[PDB]
This record gives C-alpha cells, structure tokens and sequence, in this order.
C-alpha cells in the first residue's frame, strides 16, 4: 500500500529501456534537420530522455501520466512511418510490448495503494 513506491519502479523500468538497442531511435527528441517535415505531422513531440527529465524534477503526480508520455512516443512514431515494415517502427513495436509488461504491475499497485488509502 506505499502510494509513492512508483517513482523509483518507472526510474528502475526506465534504466532497462535505455540498455534496450531497440530504444536508440527514441533516447532524445527527433532530429529536425534529418526529418525537416517532422512538425507538420505531429503536433506534440515526446522521447525517453524528456519523460525521465520529467519525473527526475518532480513533475509527474502519477504513473498514469508518465505511462501517457510513453505512449505519445509509440503513437507519434506510428503516425510518423511511410510502412508498417519499416526498421523504426519495427522497433517501436517490440520496445512498446516491453514497456505494456512491465508497466501494468505499477500502475495496478499504485491504484490499489491510492484505494487504500482513501478506504
Ligand atoms: C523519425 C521517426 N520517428 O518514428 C518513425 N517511425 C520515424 C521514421
């Protein structure tokens, strides 16, 4: 029932997608000057590098809104493909099933703890 211990879990799960190859991709925000038309398909750009700057300076109140923020990165780079059988998005792929299975412990402890707390 601790209602904080999923900062330190998203830190932890954070650290394996980084040691992950299929995160390269999407370790900082897209290259502008690699894809020049970018901003004219996707209007809110996300990478993994921006969501652990986020929880690191405190400005996530829950797991649900970091799991928002992976999500948006996945779904960006779905939006972003010309193929479904393209390298990056292949990638994308594989790395957001990583993600669903080891985030669904968190976000399911997290909510029994808050429904503890508030019984
Ligand atoms: C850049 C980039 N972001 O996502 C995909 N799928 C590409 C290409």
């Amino acid at each position: 029932y601790d209602i904080q211990a999923w900062k330190k879990q998203c830190e932890e799960l954070l650290n394996l997608i980084f040691q992950c190859e299929d995160s390269e991709p999407f370790r900082q925000p897209v290259d502008l000057l690699e894809y020049p038309d970018y901003r004219d398909i996707i209007d809110t750009p996300m990478d993994f590098a921006t969501v652990r700057e986020t929880l690191e300076a405190g400005n996530y109140e829950s797991p649900m809104e970091l799991c928002k923020d992976v999500r948006l990165i996945f779904s960006n780079s779905k939006a972003y493909t010309p193929s479904k059988r393209s390298r990056i998005y292949s990638m994308s792929l594989r790395l957001s099933a990583f993600f669903e299975e080891h985030i669904s412990s968190v976000l399911s402890d997290y909510k029994s703890a808050l429904r503890f707390h508030k019984r």
